[PDB]
């Protein structure tokens, strides 16, 4: 059964880790998987999230199934950070939140109940994001089309060419918008430009798909969930999955969100037992732990106190770093403006490296970048940044 | 886009979660969903569980990703426990082990790599087996057909009604086994007959998968994975989709298995690539906390003693359900042989109430089974066995 099977091509991400570690001389330098460092090189546990993993080892008297759709309180939650508190959206009862393994696993959930029960057939994704995105909506059986976002000249968005791109989606396509912290490019439209994207979809018939990794790293929690709102605010129906992996630190937890919402409660609530079945024919319920923790935090003054500011510490460190990055570099050699670097938001820069500079950088200096020339911002520290601006130098 | 979209049918089984607890009457008694009680009718947290979490506690310095196969430990313990110390699929570097969220994850992505890797197209399920099956294997776009099992006069396992079921199977299909504790009937084929099935389906060119989801609970961890063992001596290829849910208590935490093996250690590790790239379009890589308590208790003496206890208590104390289930069924009443309640493996009894005897038992009496007539002895106790016998006595 087995015999004629191909193997699968490398993941453009997950796959550096393969060729890391394996890589054996001490100088190696890690820019590539989207994961937070602290100014030792470390990703550790975040001081909010051990509080309340000691809260639940002495609380916790079963590990008795959750519902399909997890924690209730961590849905109520997740929909306050999404929408606000007192959003219409939530007042009129018009969404519904599922606990999922992950963003990625929110997005796929979204893809299979999209797939199952509407007429969707295709996703509209920006050239560039991120590689995960074609492959998880393909599984599902959507085809993925591209539309413009880039402009490499300039460093911006481009926004006229988003817009010509978009005029080909057709009513009924769902158009997936990166909430904030764009993966790679790090630019994010402007709050006109998000309102008149909402406008624009409301008449076009597109069906918005945000992808909310990254709440709190560009500019604060409320900020960054601005772009969602305006849509919220002008769309009877949406989805939103995002993921807490990065903003509590709690990647391999595997703690996401799904939240699914309609023009009011009976449709949302009709529509939401179709996502519960998706669910239920995938992984069953969700796991607890990442997700209480993160209850437990969201729900309790104290702990939320902490883990807000733990959140500003990651945030303004790496702000620190891009900074750090453009000043080192104009020592140590160019002579080219980097001064876009500053202004990009996340934890990525999307700095103007080739594929082959890249391959250079990890063979000849072990510094270890996506080939798309992306480079995790967050994982510069004040002690690997000279060794690595060096070797960016070097390969030009 | 959702406007049109139907309500999803009621869960058989997660769906009396929703009817319990709805009920608003003092006497109500849970004998639905496969989740184990202790004598004071609760579902506790395991000590070593308790334990191995505070080991975690104190010493994990990261929530960074696994890879997407999880904790490589883990997959050395689930192996050990599947073929044994020393077997040859694990000397010879046969089998690969993902991680995954729950024995209900682990059946899809066993699906979902099938799907889109080989040529099968058809899963063999039992008549009667657990509902979610055919919602997995349908959902990743396989079509499921039913196999006799059981024969309810003598209420022992149809053996030649199975053989002759199965003759319809192609070569090409899989067929799915339950390892032991068979979910409902509590039948499991005895040694010799898992041995005939194995050189059956050798000679068919069935692809087996087993659905390992209560080893332990039938009459040991050895002892209930011979079956398994006898057709992984016979067969080139075959999964497991095992879980822990039940045997560590640890239900919603999500901890289970995908298992590959092939031919060869060449053969297995090309295939794998394609089980890991199904995984990365579904849930990217699996919550670590589960299956890191899994791989502590596992690897270490102290705890791994202090667990297999706990488990041979879960165990015993079903056995002694079974027992006074029978016996105060005969007092209080019938007059109708329940004998074969006693030798029935597993959590579950299989116990000849129809659709409107369990409607009814629910209705009049709040004592609620899933409508198959399947009931959870594990969910019985010293103090509701009398009003539980009563209600059934009354419903005939
Ligand atoms: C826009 C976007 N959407 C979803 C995800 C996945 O988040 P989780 O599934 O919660 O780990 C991510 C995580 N990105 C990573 C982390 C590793 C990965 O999953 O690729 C990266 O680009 O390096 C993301 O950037
Ligand atoms: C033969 C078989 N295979 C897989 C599973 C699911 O295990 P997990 O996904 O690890 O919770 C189960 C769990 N069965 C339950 C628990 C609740 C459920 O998932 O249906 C039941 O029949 O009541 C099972 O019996």
């Amino acid at each position: 059964m087995f015999e004629n099977i191909t193997a699968a091509p490398a993941d453009p991400i997950l796959g550096l880790a393969d060729l890391f570690r394996a890589d054996e001389r001490p100088g190696k330098i890690n820019l590539g998987i989207g994961v937070y460092k602290d100014e030792t090189g470390k990703t550790p546990v975040l001081t909010s999230v051990k509080k309340a993993e000691q809260y639940l080892l002495e609380n916790e008297t079963t590990k008795n199934y959750l519902g399909i759709d997890g924690i209730p309180e961590f849905g109520r939650c997740t929909q306050e950070l999404l929408f606000g508190k007192g959003s219409a959206l939530i007042n009129d009862k018009r969404a519904r939140t599922a606990q999922t393994p992950g963003g990625t696993g929110a997005l796929r959930v979204a893809a299979d109940f999209l797939a199952k029960n509407t007429s969707v057939k295709r996703v509209w994704v920006s050239n560039p994001s991120w590689p995960n995105h074609k492959s998880v909506f393909n599984s599902a059986g959507l085809e993925v089309r591209e539309y413009a976002y880039y402009d490499a000249e300039n460093h911006t968005l481009d926004f006229d060419a988003l817009i010509n791109s978009l005029n080909e989606a057709q009513a009924g396509d769902v158009v997936l918008f990166h909430g904030c912290c764009h993966n790679p490019t790090g630019i994010d439209p402007t709050l006109e430009q998000w309102q008149t994207l909402a406008q624009l979809s409301v008449e076009k018939g597109w069906l918005p798909l945000f992808d909310f990794a990254y709440q709190g790293f560009a500019r604060g929690l409320e900020e960054d969930a601005e772009g969602l709102r305006a849509f919220a605010a002008m769309h009877k129906e949406l989805i939103v999955a995002s993921s807490y992996s990065k903003n509590f630190g709690l990647y391999n937890e595997r703690v996401g969100a799904c939240t699914l919402v309609a023009a009011d409660s009976e449709t949302v609530d009709r529509a939401f037992s179709q996502m519960k079945a998706a669910i239920r024919a995938n992984y069953s319920n969700p796991p607890a732990h990442g997700a209480s923790v993160v209850a437990t935090i969201l729900s309790n003054d104290a702990l939320r106190a902490i883990w807000e500011q733990e959140l500003t510490d990651m945030r303004q460190r790496i702000q620190r770093m891009r900074q750090l990055f453009v000043n080192t570099l104009q020592e140590k050699g160019a002579n080219r403006d980097f001064s876009f670097i500053i202004k990009q938001n996340g934890m990525f820069s999307f700095s103007g490296l080739t594929k082959e500079q890249v391959l250079r950088l990890r063979e000849e200096f072990g510094v270890y970048a996506v080939a798309s020339g992306r480079v995790n911002v967050a994982g510069m520290t004040p002690d690997n940044m000279a060794p690595l601006c060096e070797a960016i130098v070097a390969v030009l």
